[PDB]
């Protein structure tokens, strides 16, 4: 029944995805509608396959990944409404990346990849929300820092999934979490009227992002 519990939660996520698909349709966004359709399909098939395998951890992680992707979609919808196609596309690619990670990992029978990707995506989703606020706050510095961080995570998901290496995703997720905390420090730096520290945090975050990119590109 534990597996079943996770299945019900996965179905509830799928219900939320369908509701999102309907809203996306209603907002005049067939791109998001379609991405949501693929998300829904992916969830349904993942539920089916994982249920047939008997891997409740897989079901859980897939469900969480799907939930993250759904939140990314909600963010994409908001980004679209705010007139930010860059963020719309970043979120779309993140969602696609998560969806493929789900599909492939389920096909592999590798629940860890799904987990780590889901955690990385969750961090990236929070970073994207920060980027949106950052766009609204008049901080192109923070906008760009968050954008590059999200990009690094997306590429990490894409690449690690193409590799089939879940550890890479993990290490990236931990790095991204670190970058997120550096961004939070940057936010505090922003609040205190300390441009030196603001720049310091910006540079630390940038260092982490490029370091993520380089470590990820080799392995």
């Amino acid at each position: 029944p534990e597996l079943e519990e996770w299945i019900r939660r996965a179905k509830e996520v799928a219900k939320e995805v369908e509701k999102v698909a309907q809203r996306a349709e209603e907002e005049g966004n067939p791109d998001l509608r379609d991405s949501a359709k693929e998300l829904r399909r992916a969830v349904e098939e993942a539920i089916e396959e994982a249920k047939k395998q008997g891997n409740p951890e897989l079901v859980e992680w897939v469900a969480r990944a799907a939930k993250v992707a759904a939140e990314v979609i909600k963010v994409a919808i908001q980004a679209e409404k705010e007139g930010n196609r860059d963020l719309f596309r970043a979120a779309l690619e993140l969602v696609r990346a998560v969806i493929e990670a789900i599909e492939e990992a389920v096909k592999q029978g590798n629940p860890e990849l799904v987990e780590w990707v889901a955690r990385a995506a969750k961090v990236a989703a929070e970073v994207i929300k920060v980027a949106i606020q950052a766009e609204k706050e008049g901080n192109r510095d923070l906008f760009r820092a968050a954008l590059e961080l999200v990009r690094a995570v997306i590429e990490a998901i894409e690449e690690a999934v193409k590799q089939g290496n879940p550890e890479l995703v993990e290490r990236v997720a931990r790095l991204a979490k670190k970058a997120a905390e550096l961004i939070k420090r940057a936010i505090r730096a922003e609040k205190e009227g300390n441009r030196d520290e603001r720049r310091e945090a910006l540079e630390r975050v940038r260092e982490v992002i490029e370091r993520i990119e380089e470590l990820v590109r080799q392995g």
